[PDB]
């Protein structure tokens, strides 16, 4: 109100009006303008500041002055989830924007439609996950759901990661290179290496045909590189 | 009662009526009046809000005014049951109208029966299992029930996720494309393809006949593709 209310609120106004004059900079987003990623990461961020210090001056307003019947107990259950729908609402239309981005890429529709919506759906379930416990239920509920979920997960999506974390491997340590012919007594990759990739290695067979090799075999099998012999 | 109990209540039968009134609004459904899935959503909500109102009324009653004998953990426990009760009530009607869309698509009536069982024991044990504490008991107990039951459900169901996440993969990473002849020296997935799915892959063999090869299958073995050969 006045400048004993402001006294009594020590400094937090000053805060929100910070924020505000940061969010007109970002409007014009300091070096170059434009909005993607960052952008909304950063104004997240500033709205939950923001949330947080209105937060605060109420819970001192219903302090210093009347308490009435507010139960500050509702209002940071309020606040939580107003942050929990800002962050939804800037998912949503991040994933949007991917699916525009795919659709004009060039794709089926009802695929990209399929994919934004698995997009959503574990989202959704993610945060479900991480915030309930302001609007929540039991600890144990949401201990077994997730240990549920994430085993059946874990399980599941083994062999992709596996092909990934050698591709890392042969990113760092890698016995052939490009152009050698390499072999194996265990299966059948015979042929010239052709590419290193982070899921699979292409290489050419001797009939001029490409064939992709995922990446853990070379973590399990003895490769032998005739590309590098001495007679 | 009169204003002066109003003034000692604060604002919650605003929020009522403000719900009572969103309720008619939705009657109507704002933009197009229809019903499915969201708007039995926003119907729980609504109803779990105008619970927790009620219940804050009354406590606030039961504190300023004569304390009788009310207890008011059992008053928050009747609430949560009532909010419980309500989400089986219109999860049980949901899966209802799924078993009647399935019906008129035209399947076996007795199949339709067992799906909707199944749906109905799963959701009952998913509901146990989430709200198991202020009707509910041992969290131990509960732990270990619910990862038993998780670990189970998690080792069984490793194949069908797993088609899925492969599908995933193959729909951002894919070697291969549609009318491609492929080719492996694991297994015999000879033929052309014809079309990718997010379970399984549909190829033409060479005799003219559709193959279904599991989707997981493309993350563990060489594919060649003589449909690209350049001699
Ligand atoms: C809470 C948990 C969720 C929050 C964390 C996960 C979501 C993060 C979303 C933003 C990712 C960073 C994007 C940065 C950016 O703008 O870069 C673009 C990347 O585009 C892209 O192609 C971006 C694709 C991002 C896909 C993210 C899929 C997440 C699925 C759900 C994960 C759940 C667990 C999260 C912990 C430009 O790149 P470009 O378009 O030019 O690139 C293709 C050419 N090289
Ligand atoms: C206990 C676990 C049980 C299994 C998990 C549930 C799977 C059932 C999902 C079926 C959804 C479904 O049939 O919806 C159709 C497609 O949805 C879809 O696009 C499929 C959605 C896939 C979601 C899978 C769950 C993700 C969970 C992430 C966290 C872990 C509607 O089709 P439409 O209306 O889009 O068709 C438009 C053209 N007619
Ligand atoms: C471990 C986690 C297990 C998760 C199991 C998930 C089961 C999913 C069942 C099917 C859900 C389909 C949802 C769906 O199709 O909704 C679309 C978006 O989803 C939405 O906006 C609603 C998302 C609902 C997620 C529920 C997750 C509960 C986890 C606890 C609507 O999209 P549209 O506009 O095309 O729809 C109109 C045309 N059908
Ligand atoms: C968990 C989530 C994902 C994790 C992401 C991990 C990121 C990278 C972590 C590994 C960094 C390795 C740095 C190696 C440095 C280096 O030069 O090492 C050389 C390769 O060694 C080697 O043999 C390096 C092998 C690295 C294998 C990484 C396996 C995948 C992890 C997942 C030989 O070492 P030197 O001292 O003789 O160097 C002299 C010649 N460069
Ligand atoms: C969270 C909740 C619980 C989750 C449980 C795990 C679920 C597992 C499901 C499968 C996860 C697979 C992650 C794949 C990484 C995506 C890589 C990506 O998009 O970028 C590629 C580059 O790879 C790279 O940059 C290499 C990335 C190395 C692997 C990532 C290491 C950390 C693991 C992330 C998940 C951990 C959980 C593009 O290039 P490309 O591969 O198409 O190009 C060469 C192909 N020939
Ligand atoms: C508490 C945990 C349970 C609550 C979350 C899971 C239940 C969610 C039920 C609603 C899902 C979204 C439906 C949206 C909707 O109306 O879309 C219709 C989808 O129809 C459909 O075909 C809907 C099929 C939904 C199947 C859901 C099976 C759930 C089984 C139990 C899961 C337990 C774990 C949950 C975390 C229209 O689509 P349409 O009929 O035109 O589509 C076929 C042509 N493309
Ligand atoms: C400890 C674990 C022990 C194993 C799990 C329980 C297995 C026993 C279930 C048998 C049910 C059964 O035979 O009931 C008949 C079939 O029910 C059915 O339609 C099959 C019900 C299947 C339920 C399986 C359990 C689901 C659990 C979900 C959470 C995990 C009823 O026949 P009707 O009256 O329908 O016949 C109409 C035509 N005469
Ligand atoms: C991990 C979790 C393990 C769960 C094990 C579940 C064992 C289930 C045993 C068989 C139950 C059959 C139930 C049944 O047939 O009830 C139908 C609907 O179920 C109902 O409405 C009652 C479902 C009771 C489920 C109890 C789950 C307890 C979990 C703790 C009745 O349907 P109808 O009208 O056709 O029946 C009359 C004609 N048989
Ligand atoms: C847990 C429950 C279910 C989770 C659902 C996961 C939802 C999607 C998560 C992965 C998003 C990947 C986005 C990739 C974007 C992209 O363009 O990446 C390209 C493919 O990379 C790749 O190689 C992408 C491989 C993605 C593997 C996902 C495996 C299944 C996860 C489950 C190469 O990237 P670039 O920079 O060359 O882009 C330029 C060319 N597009
Ligand atoms: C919860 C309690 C604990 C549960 C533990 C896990 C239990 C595992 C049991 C198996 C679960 C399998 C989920 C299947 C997903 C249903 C997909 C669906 O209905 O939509 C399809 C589209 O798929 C898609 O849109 C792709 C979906 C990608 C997989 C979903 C990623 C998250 C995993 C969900 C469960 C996690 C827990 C329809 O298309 P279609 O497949 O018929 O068409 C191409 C066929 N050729």
């Amino acid at each position: 109100e006045l400048f004993t209310n402001n006294a009594l609120n020590l400094v937090i106004i000053f805060g929100s009006c910070a924020a505000l004059i940061l969010m007109s900079f970002w409007f014009r987003r300091g070096n170059r303008k434009r909005k993607g990623f960052l952008f909304h990461a950063v104004q997240f961020l500033i709205y939950t500041i923001i949330i947080s210090a209105v937060g605060s001056i109420i819970n001192y307003v219903i302090e210093n002055y009347k308490l009435k019947f507010i139960t500050p107990g509702v209002i940071d259950f309020i606040c939580t989830s107003l942050i929990a729908v800002i962050l939804t609402i800037k998912l949503f239309l991040l994933i949007n924007q991917f699916e525009k981005q795919q659709i004009k890429k060039g794709r089926d529709i009802t695929s990209a439609r399929i994919m934004s919506r698995i997009i959503k759906i574990t989202i959704i379930v993610v945060l479900v996950l991480l915030y309930g416990e302001h609007f929540g239920m039991s600890l144990s509920g949401l201990l077994t759901f997730g240990g549920i979920g994430g085993l059946a997960v874990g399980m599941a999506g083994k062999d992709i990661l596996s092909n990934f974390f050698s591709g890392i491997m042969l990113y760092f340590d890698r016995p052939f290179s490009i152009g050698d012919w390499i072999r194996s007594p265990d299966r059948n990759i015979e042929g010239t290496v052709a590419e290193i990739g982070w899921r699979i290695t292409k290489i050419t067979t001797f009939d001029n045909r490409p064939l992709y090799v995922p990446n853990s075999l070379f973590s399990s099998i003895s490769v032998e590189n005739p590309g590098r012999m001495t007679n």
